[PDB]
């Protein structure tokens, strides 16, 4: 079996060597994104939706892309009992002319 | 079909009206930590384990299950051609007592 104790000092042992990416969120490319959109039957998403996004992301300072990072996040692990502006499921009824507004 | 574009646009409502642990880290109890590990066949941590880990969260500054949440999101979505200390693979041949 593997040993858990030891990798978690393997990890941290990197971390005193440089390592950081394992404890960032990682973002992604649009590209990346879009597979695992397609892996739960999502709309994939165009260069056009991304440079429509561009109003929000500067609003919020947070990069589309990362954005998207966010996304493919709950998607592949869940939201796990966490709501999301006191809904539990991700809500695609509202455009981005909708919350702009 | 789920239109991306309106999850985007709902997401980024949700920042605009406070929210955020859906950008920021995850961390993660003992507990849900080793439903995942034994999904991978991976020892269970005990909590003398995670005692065990406090000199090296001390020299880090990284709380032990803040490291597993680390571990946790590797296990489930994996490494993705990035590597750690060189290696593709996550190395279990190291004790705690071999990194101090």
């Amino acid at each position: 079996t593997t040993i858990t104790l030891n990798v978690l000092a393997w990890l941290y042992a990197a971390v005193i060597n440089g390592d950081r990416w394992f404890l960032n969120r990682f973002t992604t490319t649009l590209n990346d994104f879009n597979l695992v959109a397609m892996k739960y039957n999502y709309e994939p998403l165009t260069q056009d939706h991304v440079d429509i996004l561009g109003p929000l992301s500067a609003q919020t300072g947070i990069a589309v892309l990362d954005m998207c990072a966010a996304l493919k996040e709950l998607l592949q692990n869940g939201m796990n009992g966490r709501t999301i502006l006191g809904s539990t499921i991700l809500e695609d009824e509202f455009t981005p002319f909708d919350v702009v507004r």
